[PDB]
C-alpha cells in the first residue's frame, strides 16, 4: 500500500482541472477508469443516493474498462477516465451550482465513462470504406457512437453488474434518454449544428436569484449537457501543456496506425494520418483555430467566468504549438 | 410455374393486371392474390424489366429473382398492413412518380434503382409494432439502435443483410464506388421515412418549391446532392403515405388494415398494462375521425406541396385525395 | 362470464393427457401458452417456492408467446403451450414421485416453454442451405435449438419480465445449464442417441425404498428430463385422434409451404415437402413406427406400467391412419 | 503487389527466413518482426503460393491478401499467447504436418484448403480468457452461444463473416458443391480444438492406429469422411498443441507467453473476487512443473499416438519434446 498513499495523494485533485491521469493509471495499475469513476461517485455520494451497492458499481467499472482497448492509443480507458473527471469538473462550475438534479449529474457522468468502450483506434469512415460488420449495423451513421452506447448498456447484464437496479422505472427510463442524447453528440458529424446552439443560447443566457444558470425545459438542459461532454471529450488542448502533449502523442500514434493499415490496403489515406506527410503543430494549430477554440470561447461565456484559466491555458497551448511549427 | 413453355390461365391473368404498372391505382391487393402473395417480387420484377435495370447494371435475373423472395419472405404475413403488399405498393407508387414530366431525365440509373430499392426494403421485417412500443418494452432492437429510429435503421440493416444469403447479391457487379453511392441514397431515403423526419422534410419541400428552377423544358432543375436527395427522401415518403390518394375502393382497404394493425397493438399495450397509444384503442376509436385528421394534417399538407414542386402532374392524385377526404369526412357519424 | 366460463372449465384438464388445448387457444384469444403457463405454474407452487412476482410472470410469458410466430402452422406458441402441459403430465407420472426438485421441475417446463421460440417454420437444413445469418452465426450446427435457448433467455430482460429475478446465482447457474442441456436434446439429430442411452437405463433400471425411479448423478437425472421433453415434443401421435389429427393437419401445411418455398429457389424440395407427391397417411405411420413407437415404447418400459393408455392410443391412432391408406 | 504479401525493406532478411515455411521450427517470431507484426499474412500468402492455391481456386491475389490482413487485424495485439503469432504457427505447423510422408496424396486440394484457412481462423478475436470465464460473467458471447465452446464458435463465426468485408472473399469462385463442403470440414476441425474435446479425440486417434491400414503406395487409407476429417481434426489440434516439440529456444518463448496470459486471467479473478483458474496465479505459480505436467498428461500422450499413425515421420518431432520435458525438469527449483 505504499503506493496506495501515492494514488490517494494523487486523487486528491480529482476536482481539479489538470489533474496527473497518466500517474493515477500507472498507480493503480491501469485502471484509472475504476478508480477515478468510484472517487466521484463516493464524493457525489452517488452510492447512497441511487442505492448502488459498492460491489456491483466496483465490477461494472472494471467490466467496462475491460472493454476499452489496452492496444488503442487514444481512445482507449485512460482517454474515458479522462473525459469522465473533466465532466466532473464541468459539473462543479459555480455557473451551474444546484442546476442539475442527482439524475442528470448522474447521466452526464455515465456518459462520459462509457462514451467510447470498445473503440477499436479506427474512425467510422473507416469502417464504413471496409463495409465492416458495425457499419452494416448501424447504416452507416454515428457508427462508433451508436456502438459505444449499446455495450455500455450491454455491459449492465453481466454478473453483477447492474449499478441502476435500484432505480425506479421513471429514473431508468429518464436516465437512458439523456445517456443516449449526450453520448450520440459525441459525434464530430454533430460538432457544428451543436456549437451553434450553444450560442443561440448564451446569447439569451438567463441567470437564477441565487447567481446561477437557468434551464427550464429538457432541449435546454440537455443541450448543455451535451455541449459540456462534448467539451469534456475536446479537453485536451485546454490542460497543462505537460498532458496535453502526451494526448497529442497519443492521438497522432492512432492516427498514424490507421494510415499504415490504409496504405497496406491500397486505400486512401485519411487527412493527417500519413506518417509520411504529416504537420503534427500545424495539425494542432487548426484543430484548436477551428474547432476547439470556437466551442471552447462558448462554454467560458456560459460559465462566466469560472472557465476564464481554462481558456487561457488554450490560447498559450496555441501560441506554444504555433512556435513549433516548422519552415 | 409455367408449362410447355406458355403461360398457365393465372399467369396470363396476372401478366395482364401488371400492364397498368405505371399507372396510379393499380390493383395491388388483385395481383398479391394472383401472384401466390408474391407481389412484392413480380412488381419489383416487372419494373425492373420495364426500366431495363438488370442490363444497367448486370444483375443476373436469378439472383434478382431469388433476392425478391427472400426480401419477400421476410415482410410478416401476420401483420395487417406493414407486409410485402405495403412494400410492393410503396414500390409501385414510387416507380409511378419517378415517371412525372416534371422530372423527366432528371436523375441517373443509380438514383432511379435507390429510390425503388429503398421503397422495397423500407420496412421489412416489421413487427406490426410502433416505436415508442419496441422502446417501452426495453426490446433488444431498441437497446441495439438506442431508442433512435429503431424500426427505420433495422428495416435497412436486414434489407442490406439479406444480399448476403445464397445467390442474393444484386449488386456484385457495380463498382465500390457505385455502391458506396447507391448505399448512401437508400440509407438517406429510408431512415426518412420515420415520421419523427415529417415536418422537418416537409419545410424543405416547401422551401425549394419557393426557389423552385426550371429549364429550357419545364423539367425542375437539382444541383447539389442535398437538393437531389430531399426530392427522392419526399417522393418515398409521399409513397409511403399515398394510400389516402388512391381510388376509395383501395384507399379503405388500407385503412381496414392500419386499423386492424393499431387495435392488435393497443389490445397487447392493454394485456400488458401499458397506456394504450393514441387510435389503438378499439373500444374508443373514430377511424373516419382519425383518417380525416391524418389527411388534414399530414397527408393533404404533404402532397400539396408536392403538387407544387411538379405542377401540374399531380393535380389528378391531389383531387382524388380532396374527394376521398369529404367521403370520410361526410362517414363521420354525429 | 361465458367464454370465461369455458375456458376456466377447460382448463380444469390442464393435469390429463389429451387437454383441449386448441379448444383452449380460440377461448383465451390465442393466448394458450400464457394460460396454460400461468395455471401450471399456480398448480405446482412456482409462484411462491422461486418467489415470481405474477406480473414479472405474466409479462414473460405474452412477451415470450408473442415471440412464436402466428404464420407458422406447426411450429407456433399452441405446439409450445402442447409440449408445457404435456410435460407437466409426464412428471407427475408416479413412477417418478418424488424424484425431482422443484428447480428440475422449473427447468423443465420453462425449457418446455420456450424450446421452438421464434421458429421461422423451416428446418436448420434449409437455414443451412440459403446461407442465412442464424446459421452464419451458429455455425450450421443445431441452429435453431441454439436460438431458441438464445431468445427464451434474452426476453428476460425485457421490461419486468426477469422471472429468475429472485432465485440465487447457484440457482440461477444450476437452472440454466439444465434448460440448455434439455432444449438442444430437441434437435432430432440427436434423437437415436438419446434412446439408445435412454433404453441402456431401462436395463440398469435401478428402483427405489418406494418403488419409484433411483437417480443418483446429475447425468442420470438430466438423461430422464431430456427424454422426458424429447418425448413431449413428439407426443402428438399419443394424443386422442381429434387432436392428433388437427397436429398432423398443421405439421403438413408447414412441411409445404418449405417445400413451395424450396421449389420456388430452384432447391431440391425436402422429404414429405412436396405437396405434388405426398402420402400424409402412408407418412404418419412411418413417423410411428420407426421414431414415436420406438421412443415411447422405451418411455413406457422406464416408468412401467404409467404409460399402457398413452401407448395404447399411440397403436390405436397408428391403425386409424394406415386403415386411411388408400390403395 | 510486394513479394511476401507485405512491404518490407528487410525484405532479404524476411525472404531468407521464410525459406523455412516447410520446416518444423520455423523462426516465427523473428518473421513477426522482420514482417512488421504480419506472420499471419505472410505466412499464409507463402502457403497458398506454395500450394499453388491461388491457381486451383482461383483466389484473386488483392483478395487474398485483403482478407489475410482483415483476419490477422482481428486478432488481439494486446494478447500474449492467443495473437496472430500463435496463429500463424498453428498455420505453418498444419503446413508441415500435411506433408508428412505417410499422408503423401491422401487430402484433395480443398480438404488442404480447409485445414489451413481453419488454422488460420481458430483462435481470431480471442479475448485472452478462457470460456469458464466468460461463462461465470454472464458474457454476451456466452449468452448467444450457451455456454457450449463459447470461444469456438465464435472463432469460427468471426473467420466466416469477415469473408463479407470489401473485396475480402477469397472463396468467391468455389462452386456451390465446394463451399458447403469446405464450410463443413473447416467448422468440423475448429470445433474440435476445444480442450473439452481432447480425451475423445485422442482415443479415436488411438483406435485409428489400433486399427491401421495404408495402400499400396506406403500412404495412410481413409476410406469415409469420419476417418478423414477425424485425422484432420487431430492434426490441427496437434498444431494447437505443438509448441511443448518445437526448438527449445521457440518453446520457452511460448510458455513465457501463456503464462503471462493466464496470470492476467488471474488478477482479474482476484479483482472480481472470483475463485482463481487453475495455473492462473502468479503468487502460487510452479510454471516449470506445470510444463512437465502438460507434457505429461496431455501433450505426450497425443503426439506419442500421432507419431504412431504417421510413423516414422514425426520421431524427430517427439524426440524433441522428450528433451525439452526434461529441461524443464531440470528447471524445476527443488
Ligand atoms: O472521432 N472523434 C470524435 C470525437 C473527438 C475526437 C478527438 C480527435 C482529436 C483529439 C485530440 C487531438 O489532439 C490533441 F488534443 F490531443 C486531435 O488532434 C487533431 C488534428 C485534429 C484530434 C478528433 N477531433 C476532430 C477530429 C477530426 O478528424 C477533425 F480534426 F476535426 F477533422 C473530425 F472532426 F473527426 F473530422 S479527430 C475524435
Ligand atoms: O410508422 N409509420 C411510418 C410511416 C408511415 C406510416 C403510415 C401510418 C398510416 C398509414 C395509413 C393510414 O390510413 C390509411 F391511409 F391507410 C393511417 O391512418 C392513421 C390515423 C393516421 C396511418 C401512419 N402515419 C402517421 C402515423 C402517426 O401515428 C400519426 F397518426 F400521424 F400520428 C405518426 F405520425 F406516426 F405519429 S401512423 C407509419
Ligand atoms: O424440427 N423438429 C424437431 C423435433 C420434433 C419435430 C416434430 C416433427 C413432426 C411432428 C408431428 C408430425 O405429425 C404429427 F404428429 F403431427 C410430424 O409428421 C411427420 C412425417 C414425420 C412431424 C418431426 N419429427 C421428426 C421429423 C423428421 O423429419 C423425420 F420425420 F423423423 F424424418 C426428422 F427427424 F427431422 F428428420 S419432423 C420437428
Ligand atoms: O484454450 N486452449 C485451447 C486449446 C489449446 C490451448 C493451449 C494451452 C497451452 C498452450 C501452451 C502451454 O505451454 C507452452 F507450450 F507454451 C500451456 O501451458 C499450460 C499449463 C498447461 C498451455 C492449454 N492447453 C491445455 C490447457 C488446460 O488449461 C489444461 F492445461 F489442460 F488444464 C485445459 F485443457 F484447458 F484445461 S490450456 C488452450
Ligand atoms: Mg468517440
Ligand atoms: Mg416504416
Ligand atoms: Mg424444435
Ligand atoms: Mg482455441
Ligand atoms: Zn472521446
Ligand atoms: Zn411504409
Ligand atoms: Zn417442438
Ligand atoms: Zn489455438
Amino acid at each position: 500500500t505504499e503506493q496506495e498513499d501515492v494514488l490517494a495523494k494523487e486523487l486528491e485533485d480529482v476536482n481539479k482541472w489538470g489533474l496527473h491521469v497518466f500517474r493515477i493509471a500507472e498507480l493503480s495499475g491501469n485502471r484509472p477508469l475504476t478508480v477515478i469513476m468510484h472517487t466521484i461517485f463516493q464524493e457525489r455520494d452517488l452510492l447512497k443516493t441511487f442505492k448502488i451497492p459498492v460491489d456491483t458499481l466496483i465490477t461494472y467499472l472494471m467490466t467496462l474498462e475491460d472493454h476499452y482497448h489496452a492496444d488503442v492509443a487514444y481512445h482507449n480507458n485512460i482517454h474515458a477516465a479522462d473525459v469522465v473527471q473533466s465532466t466532473h469538473v464541468l459539473l462543479s462550475t459555480p455557473a451551474l451550482e444546484a442546476v442539475f438534479t442527482d439524475l442528470e449529474i448522474l447521466a452526464a457522468i455515465f456518459a462520459s465513462a462509457i462514451h467510447d468502450v470498445d473503440h477499436p483506434g479506427v474512425s467510422n469512415q473507416f469502417l464504413i470504406n471496409t463495409n465492416s460488420e458495425l457499419a452494416l449495423m448501424y447504416n452507416d451513421s454515428s457508427v462508433l457512437e451508436n456502438h459505444h452506447l449499446a455495450v455500455g448498456f450491454k455491459l449492465l447484464q453481466e454478473e453483477n453488474c447492474d449499478i441502476f437496479q435500484n432505480l425506479t422505472k421513471k429514473q431508468r427510463q429518464s436516465l437512458r434518454k439523456m445517456v443516449i442524447d449526450i453520448v450520440l453528440a459525441t459525434d464530430m458529424s454533430k460538432h457544428m449544428n451543436l456549437l451553434a446552439d450553444l450560442k443561440t443560447m448564451v446569447e439569451t443566457k438567463k441567470v437564477t436569484s441565487s447567481g446561477v444558470l437557468l434551464l427550464d425545459n429538457y432541449s435546454d438542459r440537455i443541450q448543455v449537457l451535451q455541449n459540456m461532454v462534448h467539451c469534456a471529450d475536446l479537453s485536451n488542448p485546454t490542460k497543462p501543456l505537460q498532458l496535453y502533449r502526451q494526448w497529442t502523442d497519443r492521438i497522432m500514434e492512432e492516427f498514424f496506425r490507421q494510415g499504415d493499415r490504409e496504405r497496406e490496403r491500397g486505400m486512401e489515406i485519411s487527412p493527417m494520418c500519413d506518417k509520411h506527410n504529416a504537420s503534427v503543430e500545424k495539425s494542432q494549430v487548426g484543430f484548436i483555430d477551428y474547432i476547439v477554440h470556437p466551442l471552447w470561447e462558448t462554454w467560458a461565456d456560459l460559465v462566466h467566468p469560472d472557465a476564464q484559466d481554462i481558456l487561457d491555458t488554450l490560447e498559450d497551448n496555441r501560441e506554444w504549438y504555433q512556435s513549433t511549427i516548422p519552415q
